[PDB]
């Protein structure tokens, strides 16, 4: 196929491409590097079935974007990714993660796109949820700006797919870690760990270091991307994770094993806009596309810290 | 109390702005006249209750205009309303309804605002829901630009009573009519009807003329954006219309009988985003704020073709 990912210099994103290229397909990025990196893409240099394009999906032109490179599925991975960030910037996060996902999708109607793969956020948009673990019938309840956004997005896409008949799937993914992840960002814990104990750095959790999340290996995720790329899912939101739940200062201790070194962190003040808890039901992605995580996370911060400690 | 009302050059705007200073409060009025008209609060000029600040909720200080008139509520009635200008330029009627919602929102939790009343769109958000008169409870499916982005300003909204526990309500209104609607709109049928019939110009309708909405009288919808700005029904959306159907063909003999003269509309292909059919249960209101409609389609349409006479 032809792919186009936008955020394709991003943690997640250059990971896809690397698999839609191992596939055998050509593959167009597209990003901005507004927290994407070059050095995550230097690999492709010489790559015959990839081409980087510098563009903001908020201000570019997008329908000349894709009317010259045609791609059949768009991976839009681009977004403000920082949940602290949106809060203290909604507007900003608003414009990336509904503007740019509204000006994408109406290029997209336009240029024959067959389907447009978005990533949500399955972490964040049901906000507290009524069960744990999490099914994609509960109703979303945001509680922070980039959750809402997300949510936000997909309605849009939703919408485009009544009107025009551009396809869309929304991955819905836990907290995804793994190699190439922002050890530098402030979003990114397993990477942010990962690099500030091999460095013999300070480390802290949030409030108590109860809070919990679901941690998804990154290759997981992006064959959950491939996946839903095909003909399947129209309209429908798919949860990717693991269905447990693991704390900050149970986090820690795994990170700081692997590591070897203290497991020692600082406790900060909690953060506005973090919600507590996380926890994914997986059934309908099992079901619908046969996708089932296979990495466990003792296994993915091993070959996490081991990526970091090159 | 203060209150601040976005879209106050507007039709549903003007008239609310003339409710909330009958009721004794003082009213900032804010407008960029992208749709709204002078005409519409020119009479308030010597009124010492109301300031009126021209202001875009794009790009405007908002946070400035907040800070210095501290209203107690926003009444957020400023938006790109055409169903299909949203259609010909989703990104446009993004930033308005979704962004600038965002930003208003943003202003107000800094600027100690007790309670944003939103403006949803009870017509447009269900999409096709299986249960008509269609009830809160329905899931929103929207099938245009403008329905998305009114969905997602109800969301940002709720995301921020989360946060900083800056309280919202949703009005939600079906398909609203009455004096100061724009004769000249792209969207208002009942308007659009009057003028045309009123001056003897051509009218259609769209597709087959069986398209369904539910009209409510502007002076009703008001009413509900009056009760809802008090402490109760924090974070719900409320639908604000008659629970009737009244299909385009009927409403266009409707409005030819209280003209007077002919009732033959031309008919044209059907509009890109048009839902077929709306219709909106409006139980909660009445259950939760007391509101009920008093003004039946028949002595509405007569009103509005009173209003229309006056303005020769
Ligand atoms: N990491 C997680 O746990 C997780 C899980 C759920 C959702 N997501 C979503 O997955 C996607 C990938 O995030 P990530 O974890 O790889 O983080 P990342 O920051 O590494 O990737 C985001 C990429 O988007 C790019 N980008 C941002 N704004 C842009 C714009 N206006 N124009 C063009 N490019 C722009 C960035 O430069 C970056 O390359 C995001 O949409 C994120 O919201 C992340
Ligand atoms: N009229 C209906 O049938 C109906 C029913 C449901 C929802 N609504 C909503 O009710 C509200 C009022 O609509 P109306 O029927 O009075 O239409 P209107 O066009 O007369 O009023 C909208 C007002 O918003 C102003 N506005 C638009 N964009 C603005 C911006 N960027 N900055 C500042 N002001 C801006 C316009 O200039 C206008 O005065 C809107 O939010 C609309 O979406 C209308
Ligand atoms: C539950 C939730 O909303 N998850 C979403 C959110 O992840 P998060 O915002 O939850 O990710 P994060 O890496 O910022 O924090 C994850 C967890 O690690 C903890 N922590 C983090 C950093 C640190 O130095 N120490 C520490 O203890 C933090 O308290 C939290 O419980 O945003 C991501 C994108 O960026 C994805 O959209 C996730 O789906
Ligand atoms: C169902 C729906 O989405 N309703 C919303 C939508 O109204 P609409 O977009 O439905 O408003 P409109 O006045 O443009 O159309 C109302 C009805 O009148 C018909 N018609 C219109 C013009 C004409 O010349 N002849 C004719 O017959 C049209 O086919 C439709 O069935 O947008 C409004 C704001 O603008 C409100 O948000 C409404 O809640």
């Amino acid at each position: 196929m032809r792919a186009l990912v936008t955020g394709a210099a991003g943690f997640i994103g250059s990971t896809l491409v690397d698999r839609l290229l191992a596939d055998g397909h050509s593959v167009v990025g597209l990003d901005n590097f507004a927290t994407g990196r070059a050095t995550n893409l230097e690999h492709l240099a010489d790559n015959s079935a990839h081409v980087f394009v510098e563009a903001d999906i908020v201000t570019a032109d997008l329908h000349a974007i894709l009317e010259q490179h045609r791609p059949e599925v768009v991976f839009h991975l681009a977004a403000q990714i920082d949940v602290r960030r949106s809060v203290a910037d909604p507007q900003f996060d608003a414009a990336v993660n509904v503007i740019g996902t509204v000006r994408l999708a109406e290029a997209a109607r336009q240029t024959g796109v067959r389907k447009i793969v978005h990533t949500s956020s399955g972490g964040s948009i049901y906000g507290t949820p009524p069960e744990y673990p999490t099914p994609e019938t509960a109703p979303t309840d945001p509680a922070s700006p980039y959750a809402a956004g997300k949510v936000a997005g997909e309605i849009y896409l939703n919408t485009f797919r009544h009107l025009y008949g551009l396809d869309c799937s929304h991955i819905a993914p836990a907290n995804v870690y793994g190699p190439r992840q922002d050890p530098h960002g402030e979003a990114g814990v397993v990477a942010i760990f990962a690099q500030a104990l091999l460095s013999g750095k300070p480390t802290r959790v949030f409030g108590d270091g109860t809070n919990t999340r679901d941690y998804v290996f990154v290759d997981d995720v992006v064959d959950a991307f491939v996946r839903v790329s095909a003909d399947v899912g129209g309209g429908l939101r798919f949860n990717i994770g693991t269905g447990k739940e693991t704390s900050d200062r149970q986090l820690h201790s795994a990170v700081a094993a692997a590591v070897g070194g203290p497991d020692d962190p600082e406790f900060h003040p909690p953060r506005l806009g973090d919600l507590k808890r996380s926890c994914l039901d997986i059934g309908l992605a099992e079901r619908v596309l046969g996708w089932r995580p296979q990495i466990e996370l003792a296994d993915g911060v091993r070959r996490t810290v081991e990526y970091f400690r090159h």
